[PDB]
């Protein structure tokens, strides 16, 4: 009930008491652990007020005014607003707090040492998809900051009846298109083949290239989604070169500077924000390990190993492993050269350990998903590999939600 | 009930029904996942249900469920439990049980081999000297001059918990570690405490970097006794690199035979507290964990020095670069000496094929993603992208306390 986590590299033991404030399910039971499952598969008036109460209780505790004059008045005011309107509206201060804590609670995020520095853009006055586009251009420009990346979230109006949802149809604000070739192969990003089709079906003029920045597909107020092209000059991209292999340029690789997730749902006080794009800066392995080397993505390992003249006949030569390191050297080198913020997996995981220790000391815990926190290369030489972690669900939270094309009454 | 796991690289979806036959706890609840946490005698009372469940599984596997042989055995074991408070396994049941404890080991990526286990029945052993003889023969058999063969040796089961057989070594073959007065460590830092016990028990330590530890063996709850494995039985591989001539001068070697000796084997409710088992290494166990953990031999710096990598900031990935070269040299060295070893690419590919086969023919394959995924290059192996369900099936291998923490010394 007062659980312990151990670091097996340093023998440091921390005691977790924050998990007793956990709420929703993990997907696990005493009979089966689902820790490696990627996704374990509107609010009536009752459901809504305790969620509001739990949130306002922790907000007012955080500002040292729990059980106080303003606390009771706010609880009473929101109660009245729910009885009347069957929902309520957050004060600006509560919305900023809720968003920073949604990030703080993201158990799959290794970069949470930064959680308190989030720039929150209140877009709750937006009414149309052209407005959403304007809000998102300003987000992209603020966050990019000429390569000195700054964390940001832009929060569009909350769900109401459920038929008037705001949605960003793109999974991320900035991603490359994917096209099926006539000969059967795939050009561009194979992960984005279906979404690219909906872009064309809704009218996109695809330039069928390999690194075509997809257009935004924005849905305001439950209406039909509309296409917009992000101003090219707002999309910072990095050509990938290697500090040793001059032939690395001829691979033609590039990637964008801004990781910006736009398909998640932000829950604060029982209220649901279905369109809440947020951005930070990349950890190098996201690009070089997953984006470039997954067999289901750009899958460049075999090409890179051939230019390195490695023995690709036997897996035990570790040729895949060697090329993988070099690819990830080049990504870091490229971003660092062009002065685009990026963090390597050693720096990011060391920061998370210090963040964990801070959260245990000052908060009593830190929910953490080891399966996602440990980087996809060189796992055991990063400090998080040796760190036991407890995973549990705290609110405010970012949650997955269904892809809108499977939901939208067109 | 059904449960589905997906492979996110291939979109293959498998359906788990075997989890319905799971038993003990995972440590998780609907409110917390303990999937990354490393760790967690019987009466006649709870024992016959455990025996019956096991015998039902045994007789089902041989297509004899409900047979007269099945019903007779259940009656026989029932009466033996009522009159003696325990029971003895037949040889055939012991072999079946040991194979299935391996098959059920959710942290083991090498389980494609589970049906080819050599089982050595040491239940007639009575003294530590007899344990030593059995373990030497296991080491010789399993080593097989480098053509390694999986084996397990099973010593007498627990009775009242005051007469346990135990192998005090966590593994049959391991190198000593010695803490120096200046705070540095010579040899394997993970073995400092066990080395100190051996020294206190009378072991004369060579005090080198790669000294094979002696066996410390406990029979029938008596005080443990020290034994030196004959050095001609301990096969070792000097580590060199196929391109770097200077690698041999690091002075590294490793033993060929991985043999776990601190775990408890549970079959049909019986507890075998001494059951050493051995297979062959996956390269990353040595080259990633043994050599490169900060808490182990920790050679990343030396190797990176001699490669003349840019060591000033971590974003040069000098650690990742040195890590790959070390694991190449381990694989190269074992293969050149014709000692069995498997790289993490081959091992994870085989495990996926094993897992898919188990879902087909058995309805599932319990698997611990946190342990299955190798400690380098995780996502370029196919297990990274495979969803896995973790649950406990018996027969099983379990952790048990270290004996020096529980042993009542005789003096
Ligand atoms: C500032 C630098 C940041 C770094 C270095 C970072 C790092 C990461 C990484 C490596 C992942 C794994 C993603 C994947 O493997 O697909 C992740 C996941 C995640 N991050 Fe962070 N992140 C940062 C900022 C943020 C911000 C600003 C937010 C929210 C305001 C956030 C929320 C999340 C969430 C919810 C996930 C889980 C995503 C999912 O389930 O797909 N991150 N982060
Ligand atoms: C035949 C070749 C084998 C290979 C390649 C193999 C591979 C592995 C590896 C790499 C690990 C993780 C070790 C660690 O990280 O400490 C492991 C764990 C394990 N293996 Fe296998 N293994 C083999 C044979 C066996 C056999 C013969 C048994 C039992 C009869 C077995 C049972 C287990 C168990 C119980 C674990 C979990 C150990 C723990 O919790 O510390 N393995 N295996
Ligand atoms: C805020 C943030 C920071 C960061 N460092 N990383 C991310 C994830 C980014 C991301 C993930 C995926 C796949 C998610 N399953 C595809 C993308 F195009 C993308 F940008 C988000
Ligand atoms: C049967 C078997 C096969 C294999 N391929 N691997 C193992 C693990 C072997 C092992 C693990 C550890 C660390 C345990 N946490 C230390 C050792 F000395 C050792 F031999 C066992
Ligand atoms: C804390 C974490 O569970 C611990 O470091 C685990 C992670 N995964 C592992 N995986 C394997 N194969 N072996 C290990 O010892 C560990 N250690
Ligand atoms: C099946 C498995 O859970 C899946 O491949 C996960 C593993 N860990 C991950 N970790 C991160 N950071 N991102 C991912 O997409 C995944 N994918
Ligand atoms: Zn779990």
């Amino acid at each position: 009930r007062f659980l312990k986590v151990k670091n097996w590299e340093t023998d440091v033991v921390l005691t977790d008491t924050l998990h007793l404030k956990s709420t929703l399910e993990t997907g696990c039971t005493e009979h089966i652990c689902m820790g490696s499952i990627m996704l374990p598969s509107v609010r009536t008036k009752d459901q809504l007020f305790p969620l509001a109460k739990e949130f306002l209780d922790q907000y007012y505790s955080s500002i040292k005014r729990f059980g106080s004059k303003a606390h009771m008045d706010r609880l009473e005011e929101v109660n009245k607003e729910i009885e009347s309107t069957s929902t309520y509206q957050l004060k600006d201060t509560e919305l900023i707090y809720g968003a920073k804590h949604a990030w703080r609670n993201a158990s799959r995020c290794v970069g949470r040492i930064q959680w308190s520095k989030l720039q929150v853009f209140d877009a709750r006055d937006c009414t149309t998809a052209h407005g959403m586009f304007n809000y998102i251009c300003n987000h992209v420009k603020y966050a990019t900051n000429k390569g000195n990346l700054r964390s940001a979230i832009t929060i569009f109006p909350q769900r109401t009846d459920g038929k008037h949802d705001f949605r960003v149809w793109n999974s991320q604000l900035i991603r490359y298109a994917g096209y099926k070739q006539p000969d059967g192969s795939t050009l561009g990003d194979p992960a984005n083949v279906q979404f690219t089709e909906i872009c064309i079906q809704q009218g996109w003029k695809a330039p069928r290239g390999r690194f075509d920045v997809l257009p935004l597909l924005l849905q305001a107020n439950g209406n039909d989604p509309e296409l917009f092209q992000i101003p090219p000059e707002l999309v910072l991209e990095v050509p990938i070169r290697h500090p040793k292999f001059d032939w690395f340029k001829d691979l033609g690789l590039k990637w964008y500077g801004l990781p910006a997730v736009s398909n998640m749902l932000l829950e604060i006080g029982g209220l649901e924000f279905s369109a809440c794009p947020f951005s930070g800066w990349y950890m190098g392995t996201e690009i070089g390990v997953r984006d470039y080397c997954d067999n289901s993505r750009y899958n460049i390992l075999e090409e890179v190993a051939k230019k390195m003249d490695l023995d690709m006949r036997k897996t035990s030569s570790l040729w895949k492993d060697q090329a993988l390191v070099e690819i990830n050297i080049a990504v870091l080198y490229s971003f660092q050269s062009d002065k685009v913020t990026i963090v390597d997996h050693h720096s990011a995981t060391e920061s998370f350990i210090k963040h964990m220790e801070n959260e245990y000391r000052c908060r009593g815990g830190c929910p953490a998903d080891w399966v996602w926190i440990v980087p996809p290369m060189s796992g055991s030489i990063t400090p998080v590999f040796h760190q036991e972690m407890l995973n549990y669900r705290l609110t405010p939270s970012f949650e997955y939600q269904p892809d809108p094309w499977n939901t939208h009454v067109w």
